[PDB]
């Protein structure tokens, strides 16, 4: 990770800059792994990893698997996803997308955003990012 504090303060006005920008990411995603909750983060990189695949059998195959595994309430992690998102989603599930879950892949930023984005703002990791005091 390599971000100027410029860079860095300009985080801290938009998540979605934070987020799309690698070291960001890296930032976001270590407050987030380390309290173990990166697989919102990872949620919808899986999703968007699936959104990497040109094969529509293997769209069902990574779509019911991070359904599964996110979608479910029932599952090994399990989102706390929007209701309405995830029931679109269970009942489009039989029928995958590129991205199946690309409204839960907002769901999921706002969720991280409302929820971890402001404190990963006044974690130490970002305060480092601040270069001032943890």
């Amino acid at each position: 990770s390599m971000v100027s504090p410029e860079e860095a303060v300009k985080w801290g006005e938009s998540f979605d800059k934070l987020l799309s920008h690698r070291d960001g990411l890296e930032a976001f995603t270590r407050f987030l792994k380390t309290e173990f909750s990166e697989e919102n983060i990872e949620f919808w990189i899986a999703c968007e990893d699936f959104k990497k695949s040109k094969g529509p059998q293997q769209i069902h195959l990574k779509a019911k698997a991070i359904y599964e595994k996110f979608i479910q309430t029932d599952a090994p992690k399990e989102v706390n996803l929007d209701f309405h998102t995830k029931e679109v989603i269970t009942n489009s599930i039989t029928q995958p997308t590129l991205h199946s879950f690309d409204a839960a892949q907002s769901r999921v930023y706002q969720l991280m955003e409302q929820d971890s984005y402001t404190r990963f703002l006044k974690s130490d990791i970002y305060l480092d990012l601040m270069e001032g005091r943890p």
